[PDB]
C-alpha cells in the first residue's frame, strides 16, 4: 500500500478519451489498475494540491470557452468530484502550478499567464489578473503571437517563473507574504534567439533550474539562488534538430536528468547531472512511442512513465539508480491521446 500510489492521467478528448482518467500504480511492480474518470474537455495539463485532496486541470480550448476546473479527489477510491470551473481569459491554457494559496494556468494561444486565489473550501476564485507576455522571436509560424509555455514556483517559495516562448525569455514575478497576486519584475532571463523555451524545472536541493527549449532542442541549465537565474550551460537534447522537444524532469536523487523529443525519433535524452556544479553530459537515449509530450517519474526514483500521445498509451520504463538508463516493462497503460501523468502518495 505505501508503495501504491494514486496516477492521475490527464488527455485530449477529440477522440474517445472523456477527460481524466484515475489508477492505482504500483512504485515497486511498474504495475497498474484503473480507478475511475471525471469527464472534461481537453485537461491537457493537471496538478493535484500538496496534500492530495484537490486536483486542478486546464481545458484546453483556442477560444472562450478556455478554464480552469478544481475538482475534489478521494485518494482510496481513485474518484473525481468536479467542483467549479473558471474562465482563464487566455485561450490554450496548456500547464498549471499551484502553491495551495493561489493557481496558475500558462495559456499559450492566449500568451498569458492567469493567476486564480484560492477559495478556503479548495475551489478557484475567478482569474484576478493576467500578465502578458511577448512576441520577438524569430520563428514566424511558432512566435508569431505571444505563447505561455509554463508557470512554476520557485523552491524558495518567493518567486514566479513563466516561459515567455515566443521572446526567447524568462518571466518573473515578485510573490507577496499577503497578497496571492505576484509583481512584475522589470527584468527577464534572456536565452538564444530561436529557442522557443518551453517547461522550466527545480533540481530537487533547489539550487538549480533546468530548461527544455522547444523548437531549438536543448536543454538551458541554470544555477538559481533568490530569484536569479543565471545560465551556467547549453546541451542539445534532440540531436535531429527535429523543433520538437517537450518535457523535463530530473530523478528525485538530482542524479539524472530526462528531457523528451516528438516529431522525429521520438523518446528521452539522458543525462548526468553534475552534484558540485549542475552541469550535464549524455549517458544515453531511450526511443518511446510516439509524441512523448509528458512523462514523470515515480517518488521513490523506480520507474518513469512516459505518455505517448499518439501511440495511445503511457509505457513503464524501470531507471537504473546507478546508470540512470531505462528498461521498458512492457506494462503499456493504454489511454486514448495521455498528454499529462501526475502522482498523489
Amino acid at each position: 500500500d505505501q508503495d501504491e500510489l494514486a496516477m492521475l492521467i490527464g488527455t485530449y478528448t477529440n477522440g474517445s478519451s472523456k477527460g481524466i482518467y484515475t489508477f492505482r500504480f504500483n512504485q515497486e511492480t511498474g504495475t497498474a489498475v484503473p480507478l475511475s474518470s471525471a469527464a472534461l474537455p481537453n485537461p491537457s495539463y493537471l496538478v493535484p494540491s500538496e496534500d492530495g485532496e484537490f486536483v486542478y486541470a486546464v481545458s484546453e480550448m483556442n477560444d472562450s470557452t478556455a478554464a480552469l476546473s478544481s475538482l475534489a479527489f478521494d485518494r482510496e477510491t481513485g474518484e473525481l468530484r468536479l467542483l467549479n470551473t473558471v474562465p482563464t481569459f487566455g485561450a490554450d491554457p496548456c500547464y498549471v502550478a499551484t502553491n495551495g494559496r493561489e493557481v496558475l494556468t500558462a495559456n499559450y494561444s492566449g500568451g498569458t499567464m492567469s493567476v486564480f486565489p484560492l477559495q478556503k473550501d479548495g475551489t478557484l476564485a475567478p482569474a484576478d489578473t493576467l500578465f502578458q507576455g511577448s512576441a520577438t522571436g524569430p520563428d514566424a509560424i511558432r512566435q508569431a503571437t505571444p505563447h505561455i509555455h509554463c508557470t512554476v514556483f520557485s523552491p524558495d517559495g518567493k518567486y514566479i517563473f513563466a516561459t515567455d516562448f515566443s521572446a526567447d525569455r524568462i518571466l518573473r514575478f515578485v510573490m507577496h507574504p499577503d497578497n496571492p497576486i505576484p509583481h512584475a519584475s522589470l527584468e527577464a532571463v534572456g536565452i538564444e534567439a530561436d529557442s522557443g523555451p518551453r517547461h522550466l524545472t527545480f533540481s530537487p536541493n533547489g539550487k538549480f533550474a533546468y530548461l527544455i527549449t522547444e523548437l531549438s532542442g536543448k536543454v538551458i541549465a541554470f544555477s538559481y539562488d533568490d530569484g536569479c537565474l543565471e545560465q551556467i550551460q547549453t546541451i542539445t537534447a534532440d540531436t535531429v534538430a527535429a523543433r520538437g522537444s517537450a518535457d523535463i524532469h530530473l530523478s528525485p536523487d538530482g542524479k539524472y536528468l530526462y528531457a523528451s523529443n516528438r516529431l522525429k525519433e521520438d523518446g528521452i535524452a539522458i543525462f548526468a547531472v553534475n552534484p558540485e556544479n549542475g552541469t550535464l553530459a549524455k549517458v544515453g537515449y531511450q526511443p518511446t512511442g510516439i509524441h512523448p509530450r509528458n512523462f514523470n517519474i515515480t517518488p521513490n526514483g523506480k520507474y518513469l512513465l512516459a505518455a505517448c500521445r499518439d501511440s495511445n498509451v503511457i509505457q513503464v520504463y524501470k531507471r537504473n539508480e546507478v546508470t540512470g538508463l531505462l528498461e521498458d516493462t512492457h506494462q503499456d497503460i493504454v489511454v486514448d491521446m495521455p498528454v499529462c501523468v501526475q502522482f498523489v502518495s
